[PDB]
């Protein structure tokens, strides 16, 4: 067990392993409080997270286990993993605190968003790698945007920000960069969706990386399908009948028919090979979109695609989520979860 050192940084007390020194504030969401540090275990500049009101409630506690379960599996190039979890707690009678440790972000996407074709190809390239790896798991993100995207000097990226089914209907509301990258059965509820929704997402992210301009910037829900269905089309029978609310149905046949438009003269001056994946992306039918598997061996990657170098996850287990549990039993789930971290080499 390692020797903790107490401090209160910003109205909060933070109690830490001896390794962690020259903690700054440096974040201030919902989940958490999180401070940069710097590991003298590893030699990295570290983001160190302290949960707020983990077992506050029934939900609290299972979203507390859900992300720390995901973080635990998560070990990809490409994605964000988990350096360290600790809690001061000596017994689970004591427990009451949750730390995470990540190396520390520095610019997502926004802040780098002049980008050559090359450019465009090599960072969507990343976001489709780090997908298989995710999907190939049966995790889906369901929050793919540029802010939820970290990129450094060399235009290495990873992924963060998982879909803890957390977002809130005011969070959606208006004209908002939260709801712009959004599939469109997602964001009016038409029906159960799955892992087609993040590459919807990938195609709204290309064109902007191609175009320096939002996609679908909608001023509120429907603005933004209008948007959708002018470049897409309006749907046919065959998608329509996949839709489970009658009134969704009846509010879509309530619009007059639109063909889909000629990509070519909406990405004027792009690569053809862009334009080409994009059809493939934003296809309103979310059956037939290309999977991000399909994506990697398109032409367009064919500088980077190295099917060798592609890995796909480990089994993951999610029966928890249909488990209906008390605070405590949770709170101990969690408890053991942090007790068997294993660092990475
Ligand atoms: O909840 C897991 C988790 C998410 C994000 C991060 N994170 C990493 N580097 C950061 C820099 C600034 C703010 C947050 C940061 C850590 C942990
Ligand atoms: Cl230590
Ligand atoms: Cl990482
Ligand atoms: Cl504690
Ligand atoms: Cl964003
Ligand atoms: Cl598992």
């Amino acid at each position: 067990r390692p020797t903790f050192y107490r401090q209160e940084l910003n109205k909060t007390i933070w109690e830490v392993p001896e390794r962690y020194q020259n903690l700054s504030p440096v974040g201030s969401g919902a989940y958490g409080s999180v401070c940069a540090a710097f590991d003298t275990k590893t030699g990295h500049r570290v983001a160190v997270k302290k949960l707020s009101r983990p077992f506050q409630s029934i939900i609290h506690a299972k979203r507390t286990y859900r992300e720390l379960r995901l973080l635990k599996h998560m070990k990809h190039e490409n994605v964000i993993g988990l350096l360290d979890v600790f809690t001061p707690a000596r017994s689970l009678e004591e427990f009451n605190d949750v730390y995470l440790v990540t190396h520390l972000m520095g610019a997502d996407l926004n802040n780098i968003v002049k980008l050559t074709d090359d450019h465009v190809q090599f960072l969507i390239y990343q976001i489709l790698r780090g997908l298989k790896y995710i999907h190939s798991a049966d995790i889906i993100h369901r929050d793919l945007k540029p802010s939820n995207l970290a990129v450094n000097e060399d235009c290495e990226l990873k992924i963060l920000d998982f879909g803890l089914a957390r977002h809130t209907d005011d969070e959606m509301t208006g004209y908002v960069a939260t709801r712009w990258y959004r599939a469109p059965e997602i964001m009016l509820n038409w029906m159960h969706y799955n892992q087609t929704v993040d590459i919807w997402s990938v195609g709204c992210i290309m064109a902007e990386l191609l175009t320096g301009r939002t996609l679908f910037p909608g001023t509120d829900h429907i603005d933004q399908l209008k948007l959708i269905l002018r470049l897409v089309g309006t749907p046919g029978a065959e998608l329509l009948k996949k839709i489970s609310s009658e009134s969704a149905r009846n509010y879509i046949q309530s619009l007059a028919q639109m063909p889909k438009m000629n990509f070519a003269n909406v990405f004027i001056g792009a690569n053809p090979l862009a334009v080409d994946l994009l059809e493939k992306m934003l296809v309103l039918d979310s059956d037939k979109r290309i999977t991000a598997a399909q994506a990697l061996a398109h032409a367009y990657f064919a500088q980077y695609h190295d099917p060798d170098d592609e890995p796909v996850a480990d089994p993951y287990d999610q029966s928890f989520e249909s488990r209906d549990l008390l605070i405590d039993e949770w709170k101990s789930l969690t408890y053991d979860e942090v007790i068997s971290f294993v660092p990475p080499p």
